């Protein structure tokens, strides 16, 4: 939001191509995946509405966050087969 503006001219147009089959290697985030492509066509429908771009960099920095977490949890999966426990979180 307060950062200096930056370039926005290509920002989604095609990447469907290879998101559309990329997705289906991706099914356990392919969920909010499809939350933050709505979120970039409510920005496609007007590429810098402040809501749609409020909207896309909120649920940017939810996927951005429970991507870190699943990475967080594939690098402790022998302690999960073991100590099982769910990364889902809004505390932290």
């Amino acid at each position: 939001m307060s950062n200096p503006p930056t370039p926005l001219l290509a920002d989604y147009e095609w990447s469907g191509y290879l998101t559309g089959i990329g997705r289906a290697f991706d099914d356990g985030v392919k969920d909010l995946n499809k939350q933050l492509q709505d979120a970039q066509a409510n920005l496609t429908k007007n590429p810098s509405d402040p809501t749609a771009l409020a909207n896309y960099q909120m649920i940017m920095s939810e996927y951005n966050l429970y991507r870190n977490a699943q990475s967080s949890a594939v690098k402790s999966m022998k302690d999960i087969d073991s100590s099982i426990l769910e990364h889902h979180h809004h505390h932290h």
